[PDB]
């Protein structure tokens, strides 16, 4: 039921994307192959230490969410953790680590920015054959700065612990959540999956 619950969040948060599947491929659901809980104690403690500190700075409230992350560097993330040193100015919200509440938004990043050239084997952003990996993560948002338009930050806004990108007419289709310190997320579940050709 733990893994079922993860599988339900993955399927149910899929959305139709404005790019027509260009980045992440064309699909309405996934084939979920495997869900593994990552047990990296050094990383868990880094995470909970920071979460305690953020909660102190936010009226005894971590504001933690479970959110998706797609990247080509999933296997480094599970061993070494998220690392803001690999983030550069860019994106809507600058040099942060980005997360989605819609699994299909994160899927757009699994093979690179805008999907890169897709899977290594077939160079196909809509590959139905190769197995993809997404993380489903605990993220400490603390006091989160709501923003609609591009604001390329190096760090959290003063007094804040994250940025939440809200949907807006000339802006985002879907929400996105941005942290500027690697220790504010833990890669809790590693999900191995395929996108499924539509019916
Ligand atoms: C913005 N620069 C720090 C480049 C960059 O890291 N892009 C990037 C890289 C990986 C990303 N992965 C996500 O799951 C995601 C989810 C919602 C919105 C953005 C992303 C996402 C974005
Ligand atoms: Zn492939």
């Amino acid at each position: 039921k733990e893994f079922q619950s993860v599988e339900e969040e993955m399927q149910s948060t899929v959305r139709e994307h404005r790019d027509g599947g260009h980045a992440g491929g064309i699909f309405n659901r996934y084939n979920i192959l495997k869900i593994q809980k990552v047990c990296n104690k050094k990383l868990w403690e880094r995470y909970t230490h920071r979460r305690k500190e953020v909660s102190e700075e936010n009226h005894n409230h971590a504001n933690e969410r479970m959110l998706f992350h797609g990247s080509p560097f999933v296997n480094a993330i599970i061993h070494k953790g998220f690392d803001e040193r690999h983030a550069y100015i860019g994106g809507m919200f600058g040099a942060g680590i980005y997360f989605a509440e819609n699994s299909s938004k994160s899927n757009q990043y699994v093979y690179g920015i805008g999907g890169g050239t897709g899977c290594p084997v077939h160079k196909d952003r809509s590959c139905y054959i190769c197995h993809r990996q997404l993380l489903f993560c605990r993220v400490t948002l603390g006091k989160s700065f709501l923003q609609f338009s591009a604001m390329k930050m190096a760090h959290s806004p003063p007094g804040h612990h994250s940025v939440t990108g809200r949907p807006s007419v000339n802006g985002l289709a879907l929400a996105e959540y941005v942290i500027y310190r690697g220790e504010q997320a833990y890669p809790e579940y590693l999900i191995t999956y395929q996108i499924m050709r539509p019916e």
